């Protein structure tokens, strides 16, 4: 895995660092990284002043990932690197203002209705089934997108899904991987990871969003008890937002059995098809 330097590297100093996020991940304002925009604010992972070779290679292994990856509209995509000597290693990728979805879906439990009616300006900002499926969709496409590069994100939950402008909705930390709770049962107990136990993960996280950015499996200690309930057929219950078709394709994502669980190329038009319905 080659680094291309003519396409992805960018000068430190067309950088104005800024605040930590959230690694140590920096907003940062970048002069010149687009055409479009003189000024562009970007997300920044630096490596530790004092990091280990381990360390390096790691971050080192994250970037080439990104690079290798390519873009698509619904994965966090790499913008440029600082690599050359003079300072850190720094990866710099697409900023998204509202960050991690859990904890914003979260943030609007007070501000969803199921959709808006006229007048509208009464739900101004509010989220509806509409955004829910929407997110769902997306997120999909972006699995999708992975599993047709190879790639088994291996810990999908709401909190590795970024919110931009738009509405529009990234995957983050794929390849990189409390962890119990998103794990299949083959998983769990055989240590297989594939991308049908992606999509068991990304049942769980439909949980998390018409949960409104709740924890999975309240209520519940994650021990040798909550395996073995899973492995028998228990599931959880349908939450508080969820319409009856999206509870059911959690149940389709959680199938014991990895090969009757929906590929993402089915739940992709699945969701393409339920958002049109709704
Ligand atoms: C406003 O809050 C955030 C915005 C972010 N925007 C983009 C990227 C972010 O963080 C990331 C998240 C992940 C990656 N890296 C990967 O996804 N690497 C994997 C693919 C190989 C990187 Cl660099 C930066 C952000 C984090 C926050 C925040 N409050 O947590």
């Amino acid at each position: 895995l080659p680094y291309d330097a003519s396409k992805w590297e960018f000068p430190r100093d067309r950088l104005k660092l800024g605040k930590p996020l959230g690694g140590q991940v920096i907003e940062a304002d970048a002069f010149g990284i687009d055409k479009t925009a003189t000024c562009r604010t970007v997300a920044v992972k630096m490596l530790k002043e004092g990091a280990t070779h381990s360390e390096h290679r790691a971050l080192m292994s994250e970037l080439k990932i990104l690079i290798h990856i390519g873009h698509h509209l619904n994965v966090v995509n790499l913008l440029g690197a600082c690599t050359k000597p003079g300072g850190p290693l720094m990866v710099i990728v697409e900023f998204c203002k509202f960050g991690n979805l859990s904890t914003y879906l979260r943030s609007k439990r007070n501000e969803f209705v199921p959709y808006k009616v006229a007048p509208e300006d009464l739900y101004k900002d509010f989220l509806t089934l509409e955004h829910l499926i929407c997110y769902s969709f997306q997120v999909a496409k972006g699995m999708e997108f992975l599993a047709s590069r190879k790639c088994i994100h291996r810990d999908l939950a709401a909190r590795n899904i970024l919110l931009s402008e738009k509405n529009v909705v990234k995957i983050c930390d794929f390849g990189l991987a409390l962890p119990l709770k998103w794990m299949a049962p083959e998983t769990i107990f055989d240590r297989v990871y594939t991308i049908q136990s992606d999509v068991w993960s990304f049942g769980v996280l439909l949980w998390e969003i018409f949960s409104l950015g709740a924890s999975p499996y309240p209520g519940v200690k994650i021990d040798e008890e909550f395996c073995r309930r899973l492995k028998e057929g228990t599931r959880m219950r349908a939450p508080d937002y969820t319409t009856p078709e999206m509870y059911q394709t959690m149940l389709d994502c959680w199938h014991g059995e990895p090969s009757q669980r929906p590929t993402f190329s089915e739940l992709v038009e699945h969701l393409g098809n339920l958002l049109q319905a709704n």
